[PDB]
């Protein structure tokens, strides 16, 4: 189960990629995540990378995709994985081919949660995320049970740093010139396919985790 998660800032790949790893256990690799894990821990990297996150634009492809396939190599991507917000530049997807070339272990599927740019914003300015699990909230269309703490571990929520207007915005305009690019090629390739994500979250998973029958 090879698969890659794409879609515009907000649509949801977290959401949905936390579904998916639950009920088949394949590693859920974000680039987002491994950037700010790097951000945190103030390593060469993350202190790289902070300056084109922080201004919402993308961080190069050179080091993007080098840390990308040193990921893949491990252990724990033996039975397939799952890529979280990369590729999301042709380049990067060109790499990725031969990457997975090198390890054989080629994309079965590349879901695009398609979701309006008009309601992201929303989305992300709304997005409260738990400081100790990651997993994300929403004020108004997913909230926690107790305003600020997490339903699972109590741990405190905030608001990711680029989740303001100004970054959200900037975001959105950089992803979006990316994104008609992206589709072409994979669906080029045969192996594209286009999910609703303007839908609940179960309604939106329901149709992802049709596409995952049959992949071991
Ligand atoms: N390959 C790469 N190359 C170069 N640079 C790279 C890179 N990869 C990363 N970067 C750099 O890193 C930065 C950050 O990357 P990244 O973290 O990947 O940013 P992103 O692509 O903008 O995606 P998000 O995490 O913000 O949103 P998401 O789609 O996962 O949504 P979520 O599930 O939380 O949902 C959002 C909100 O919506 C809610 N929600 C989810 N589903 C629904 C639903 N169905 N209905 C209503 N609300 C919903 C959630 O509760 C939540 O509040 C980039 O901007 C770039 O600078
Ligand atoms: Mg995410
Ligand atoms: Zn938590």
């Amino acid at each position: 189960m090879n698969l890659v998660l794409m879609g515009l800032p907000g649509a949801g790949k977290g959401t949905q990629g936390e579904r998916i790893v639950e009920d088949y256990g394949i590693p859920h690799i974000s680039t987002g995540d491994m950037f700010r894990a790097a951000m945190k821990e103030e390593t060469p990297l993350g202190l790289e990378a902070k300056s084109y996150i922080d201004k919402g634009e993308l961080v190069p492809d050179e080091v993007t995709i080098g840390i990308v396939k040193e990921r893949l190599g491990k252990d724990d991507c033996e039975r397939g994985f799952l890529l979280d917000g990369f590729p999301r530049t042709v380049a990067q997807a060109e790499a990725l081919e031969e990457i997975l070339e090198e390890y054989g272990k080629p994309i079965d599927y590349v879901i695009n949660i398609e979701v309006d740019k008009d309601v992201l914003m929303e989305r992300l300015t709304g997005r409260r995320i738990c400081s100790v699990c990651g997993t994300t909230y929403h004020l108004v269309f997913n909230p926690p049970k107790t305003p600020g703490i997490c339903d699972k571990d109590g741990g405190e929520l905030y608001q990711r740093a680029d989740d303001n207007e100004e970054t959200v915005s900037k975001r959105l305009e950089v992803n979006m010139k990316q994104t008609q690019p992206l589709l072409d090629f994979y669906s080029e390739k045969g192996y594209l396919a286009n999910v609703n994500g303007q839908r609940d979250i179960q309604d939106v998973y329901a149709d992802v985790k049709d596409l995952l029958g049959g992949l071991k």
